[PDB]
C-alpha cells in the first residue's frame, strides 16, 4: 500500500520539481499512476515531486501499465 504507487492524489508536474524546488506550472492534481502514466516529469506535493516517468523503466511501467497517452493532455 505504502511501498507502491497507490492510492495517493497529488498535484501533478509535466515540468519539474527536483522534489525541492518545486516545478509545476500547468498540471492537474491526480495519481501519480496517471499524471505520469500521461508522461510527465514528476508528481507530489509542491517540492515533495518524484521524477516521473521514465518511459519504458520501471518507474512509467509502474505508473502506466496500459500505455503512455491515458489521460488528457498527454492523451
Amino acid at each position: 500500500s505504502a511501498d507502491q504507487p497507490k492510492e495517493e492524489k497529488k498535484e501533478c508536474y509535466y515540468n519539474l520539481n527536483d522534489a525541492s524546488l518545486c516545478d509545476n506550472v500547468l498540471a492537474p492534481n491526480v495519481t501519480k499512476q496517471e499524471c505520469c502514466c500521461t508522461s510527465g516529469a514528476g508528481w507530489g506535493d509542491n517540492c515533495e515531486i518524484f521524477p516521473c516517468p521514465v518511459l519504458g523503466t520501471a518507474e512509467f511501467t509502474e505508473m502506466c501499465p496500459k500505455g503512455k497517452g491515458f489521460v488528457p493532455a498527454g492523451e
